[PDB]
């Protein structure tokens, strides 16, 4: 038996009937009392000992949505005076069956604890005080709900941009008062109250209306919305940073504003059925999809076609005649000057009108003037590239031109008029400067988006008549690309035996070792039964390319080649090689790769023949015994350095000793690291031996402290970068704390990874979004670069920095750098490829001052999964790429979760001891490198979060097999150990898309499985299999990774900052232990030396680590900067 009015079961042991006080009088008579007397018209009163009930007398909730379901709810209690704060029945009248509740409402989400609950009846408004004794429990739940909603709203007011893991932490960390009858809130609570908490958050946005992003569109909010099946639109209750800039950087972003700066409704929701004073009827479902789609980018496009190819229109027929004496003969007669009505000579710039279509106007430099054998008057046009046409596009000066590698021969007829083109050469004192017609400053490589300093030059008397930089460039590159023979010995048949050969600038002699693709050669080569679906209801969801092999290494035995005509055929150069085996290439296979050095090989008496084309590169394979420094010293002393100690017999499968023929300063830049963090980037740079961070700016206390702990001789300014620059600029010498502020000339290198959050969107710019970016940390960072003028500059960000705002963020960043006079470029890199068991891409912007060399991007060292290696960037329908050629392969095997952490001693959930013995030697190569040569007793930071008794129970129950997650959890009752019992999941609905179990059991956890609306209180909580997972699984790929364990042969899905099992940071459970990953494990996943110090509480340390640039990637970049210094160091020393 149930209620026809409210639906409560009569058998329900929690049912309670309405009990009235003697003094009970109807509403109109109560709203007549003398006892009774803020901008409203109703009126308003206080109300105590309240009780809400159905027409039949059952006590009822108000949250449950019965008021909306047209059910008349009535209330009774003691009304009081608007100002009377006494929650005791002593000042008012007792009312009974007070008018059907029109609506209920809340107020109090800002500067106050004024969380007031109010009722609206057809007669007056009521501010509820204390409930009645019998109503207390029902109002109790309602209170728990409201309190969570407050915490969430307040947290989001001070922290938009907050991620799911921040929300969960804010909640779990907030101590509820005694008044709220709950110990502490968990993710279970939030999930349980996901519908209420979300709707109140939507309601806060309707009510407190600005122009700001609604709080329900928060990253954490949308994460909750997607995780817990929640219906949006359920309507309810009611009641400017200025970036420190240099004028040059101000103007750049100020002109873009004054120049280039100028509906799929759901139908179904309650906002979509709400007409119409009111302007906002904004669909919340559309709002989410839009916010979600703003987060994703469009990551296989053809090469961008060269400009000026291209048709041009001929001109004049008046008078064109040579002026003066010829410069030289060649079948061609070169001349310096030429009349075309007016004068024209070598070095003058001309304009050429194309075919009148998409007609900008072509501009070139007159490189040469001559008259061929056919009497045709000619000129060599070395083409310029406009302000637009470069990656910069619209962002550029309509007068700035760029030198490109585009030149062609043309008749003097095609010339329109001579144009004035000025070189905006850097000053005598350029580094100190920070604070009409055509001009050019830099050289543009289309393919790589490299803006660089011009060659300057030089024209010899031997080629003074021809001098084309664009021709010289193509020559050098044709010359370096061609396979040429250095020295030959004695030719045999058609084969000419050689002692040395060359390509790409690399010189290959005999005995030198070589890199080759895995296909280049070969070595001596070598169902499932039914599950108990009662126990595993979710397993059915389980259903429903990996890294290449590192390079083949071979030693050169014979450079034989072939021949065509009479002289040596360069098209055919061949090599006979002694094959080397990597330990994995042996009968050892996977067991080789483990404890073995990444760097070790095996000598083989095997032989192979490959073409010189296939050769990927040159490496150094030495024999272990004939070495003068330690294997470690030799190995960590230069690139492509391999080694062998034994030889492998593929036949006998044995390890014999090898045969006897198998046998045989840098300037540290003064760096300023803005947004320094705990110091990852500085560390890799320090590791490259190219820098010394003397200044670091870090706004967050824990990170700045962790930086100091690792960089003792560094002035760490625990400040906001904007305020720090303002001081220097104001003329200040030291900060408040008496710390010496760096002045112009002090900074040689300025590097930094500003956080996104501000800009952080994909859709087109607008007055609102532009203003935020106009004062972003990217803008503050560019000013630091402007003011300081470092020899080198690095900006680091999330890969998507390159896609944000229709690539406008990247274009304005590059624009700025160019204005300032800097050679600059961008590129994407994958951490994984640099020796870290983690899949993470970063956008990297490189800039170097004129005088210096613009560095190339590092070549990948480790082979990584192709899917993780999409390094290309589309800007304005053009696919940009970096100098990286190793697409594809690499010299070393992939770093795995095993290589990363297999040595660390066992810990449990909530492991709190920061200093513990290792109780074991390193096992992997990577472990050896991160642990050091010198023995250290203390293992620091093998500390992991204390997960709730529910989450802990879940982790214990996730199997150990690779790729096991939530779907593997058993549907069993678990004693949590606090009296609390993790319950079995109830499947009471038909999942129409998923079908029945093998047993014929239902797969439905909510009514929405059947296509009907969600039935609340059909919602389950504190279950081992989370209810929210089956609930939304179908529309979210079954929540694949959730409660999933990292794989030993796998890697980290991303940079983890707060390990949460149903979070947005990928597989976070340890491969074997019933816990989430420890701080130190994340530190290892990042490639931090074990000596690296961290500061603060567990989460501050987790944040520190995950925010960091992995030192291996930082070192890779740092080592490209090494070449640039060494190269510019020698090119300085001369006559
Ligand atoms: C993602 S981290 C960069 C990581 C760092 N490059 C590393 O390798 O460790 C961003 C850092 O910038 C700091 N930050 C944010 N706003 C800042 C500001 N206005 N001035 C200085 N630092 C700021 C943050 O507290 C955070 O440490
Ligand atoms: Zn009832
Ligand atoms: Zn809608
Ligand atoms: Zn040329
Ligand atoms: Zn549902």
């Amino acid at each position: 038996p149930k209620c026809p009015e409210c639906g409560q079961h009569l058998d329900d042991p929690n049912l309670k009937y309405q009990q009235h006080p003697e003094d009970a009088v109807d509403e109109p008579q109560m709203l007549t009392s003398e006892k009774l007397s803020t901008y409203e018209d109703s009126p308003m009163h206080r109300f105590t000992s309240f009780s809400v009930y159905c027409s039949r007398g059952h006590l009822c909730p108000v949250d449950t949505g019965l008021i909306e379901k047209n059910v008349e709810l009535y209330f009774s209690g003691c009304a009081k005076a608007i100002h009377d704060e006494n929650p005791s029945m002593e000042g008012g009248i007792n009312g009974k069956n007070l008018g059907p509740i029109n609506q209920w409402w809340l107020s109090g989400f800002d500067g106050g604890e004024k969380v007031l609950i109010g009722f609206s009846t057809a007669f007056a408004e009521y501010i509820l005080m204390e409930p009645s004794k019998e109503y207390e429990p029902i109002f109790g739940l309602m209170q728990e709900k409201i309190y969570i909603s407050k915490i969430v709203v307040e947290f989001l007011q001070n922290n938009p941009d907050a991620v799911y893991e921040d929300l969960i932490n804010k909640i779990e960390t907030t101590v509820p008062p005694s008044t709220i009858n709950v110990n502490r809130f968990t993710e279970d609570s939030l999930l349980r109250h996901a519908q209420f908490v979300v709707s109140q958050v939507e309601s806060y946005d309707e009510a407190k209306d600005d122009d700001e992003t609604p709080i329900f569109l928060s990253p954490c909010m949308r994460a909750l919305i997607h995780l817990a099946g929640v219906s949006l639109g359920q309507r309810r209750a009611t009641r400017p940073t200025k970036a420190t800039t240099t004028k040059l950087v101000y103007q750049i972003f100020d002109t873009f504003f004054s120049e280039q700066i100028e509906r799929r409704r759901c139908g179904v929701c309650e906002v979509c059925q709400q007409p119409e004073a009111c302007l906002k009827r904004r669909c919340p479902n559309l709002a989410v999809k839009e916010a979600d789609d703003d987060e994703e980018a469009d990551d296989e496009m053809p090469s961008p076609k060269k400009l000026h190819q291209g048709k041009k229109k001929k001109q004049n027929k008046d008078r064109i005649s040579w002026l003066g004496q010829p410069m030289k003969i060649e079948r061609t007669y070169y001349q310096k000057v030429s009349i075309d009505e007016e004068m024209l000579e070598v070095g003058d710039c001309v304009s050429v009108i194309p075919d009148d279509s998409s007609k900008p106007l072509y501009l070139a430099r007159v490189t040469a003037l001559w008259e061929d054998k056919n009497g045709q008057m000619m000129f060599h046009a070395h083409w310029f590239c406009a302000g637009t046409d470069t990656v910069l596009g619209a962002t550029s000066d309509p007068l700035e031109l760029f030198l490109v590698g585009e030149c062609e021969n043309m008749q003097l007829s095609y010339i329109h008029s001579k144009v004035k083109v000025i070189y905006k050469a850097p000053s005598e004192n350029w580094a100190m400067e920070g604070g009409k017609t055509y001009f050019f400053q830099l050289w543009y490589n289309q393919e790589y988006a490299r803006f660089e300093s011009p060659p300057k030059t030089q024209p010899t008397e031997d080629n003074k008549h021809k001098f084309c930089l664009s021709c010289i460039r193509l020559a050098e590159l044709r010359q370096k690309e061609m396979p040429k023979v250095l020295e030959q010995i004695e030719e045999v048949d058609g084969r000419v035996y050689c002692s040395s050969i060359t390509k790409n600038g690399v010189v290959y002699r005999l005995g030198d070792s070589v890199y080759l693709p895995p296909e280049a050669f070969t070595f001596n080569i070598k169902k499932k039964d039914p599950v108990n679906e009662t126990l595993y209801p979710e397993h059915y969801r389980k259903y429903s390319l990996d890294a290449p092999e590192p390079y083949r290494i071979g030693r050169i035995k014979e450079i034989h080649c072939g021949k065509k005509k009479g002289k040596v055929n360069e098209a055919d150069i061949k090599l006979r090689l002694y094959k080397f085996y990597r330990p994995e290439n042996t009968h050892r296979s996977y067991n080789g790769s483990y404890h073995t050095d990444i760097n070790m090989l095996y000598w083989s008496d095997e032989e192979a023949v490959v073409n010189f084309s296939d050769v990927q590169g040159r490496c150094t394979v030495e024999y272990g015994e004939d070495l003068l420094e330690s294997i470690q010293d030799y190995s960590q002393g230069g690139p492509d350095r391999f080694y062998f100690l034994e030889a492998y017999n593929s036949k006998t499968k044995n390890f014999e000793d090898p045969p006897n023929h198998a046998r045989s300063k840098l300037p540290k830049l003064r760096t300023l690291d803005v947004f320094s963090g705990c110091g990852g980037l500085s560390e890799g740079f320090h590791q490259a031996g190219i820098s010394e961070t003397l200044w670091a700016i870090e706004m967050w206390d824990p990170a700045a402290q962790a930086f100091r702990l690792n960089n003792p001789g560094t002035t760490v300014f625990t400040e906001d970068c904007n305020v720090l620059l303002k001081l220097v600029m104001a003329g200040e010498v030291t900060n408040s704390l008496g710390q010496r502020l760096p002045q112009k000339g002090d900074v040689e290198m300025l590097c930094g990874g500003p956080p996104c959050q501000g800009f952080s969107g994909m859709n087109r710019f607008n007055s609102r979004t532009y203003s935020k970016f106009k004062n972003s940390l990217v803008v503050s960072f560019l000013s630091y670069c402007d003011y300081y003028r470092p020899r080198f500059f690095l900006l680091e960000n999330v890969r998507n920095f390159v896609s944000y705002r229709r690539s406008m963020v990247l274009k304005l960043t590059l624009r700025c750098l160019v204005r300032m006079g800097y050679q600059c470029t961008f590129g994407v890199l994958q951490a994984g490829q640099y020796g870290v068991a983690q899949t993470r891409r970063r956008a990297i912007i490189l800039a170097a001052a004129p005088g210096e060399k613009l560095p190339l991007f590092p070549e990948p060292l480790h082979v990584f999964a192709p899917r993780a290696c999409q390094l290309s960037v589309v800007v304005d329908d053009k696919k940009f790429v970096s100098n990286i050629t190793r697409l594809s392969s690499g010299p070393f095997r992939t770093i795995t979760v095993r290589d990363t952490m297999s040595d660390l001693p066992e810990i449990q959930n909530g492991a709190s001891n920061s200093e513990i013995p290792y109780n074991g030697e390193p096992l992997s190569w990577f472990q050896r490198q991160l642990r050091g040569s010198h023995y250290q007793p203390i293992l620091r930071d093998h500390i992991c979060k204390d997960m709730s008794p529910l989450v802990a129970a879940r982790m214990r129950h996730i199997p150990l097999f690779p790729g096991s997650d939530w779907r593997d959890l058993p549907n069993i009752q678990v004693r949590l150990g606090d009296g609390v019992i993790a319950h079995k999941l109830q499947y009471t609905f038909h999942d129409v898309k998923n079908g029945y179990s093998s047993t014929g059991a239902l797969r439905g956890v909510c009514s929405c499985a059947e296509g009907k609306a969600c039935d609340p209180e059909s919602r389950q909580f504190s279950t081992l299999i989370p209810w929210c997972l089956p609930h939304t699984g179908n529309r979210h790929n079954h929540w694949a990774g959730l409660y999933g364990r990292l794989e030993w042969d796998g890697f980290f899905s991303t940079t983890v900052t707060n390990p949460e099992p149903m979070g947005k940071q990928g597989r976070v459970l340890h491969p074997e232990q019933h816990r989430v990953v420890s701080v130190r494990e994340c530190a290892r996943s990042q490639g931090f030396p074990d000596s690296y110090r961290f500061f603060g509480n567990i989460l501050d340390r987790h944040r520190q680590v995950g925010n960091a640039v992995p030192p291996p990637l930082a070192k890779a970049i740092g080592l490209e900067i090494k070449l640039c210094l060494l190269s510019s160091a020698r090119e300085s020393a001369s006559a």
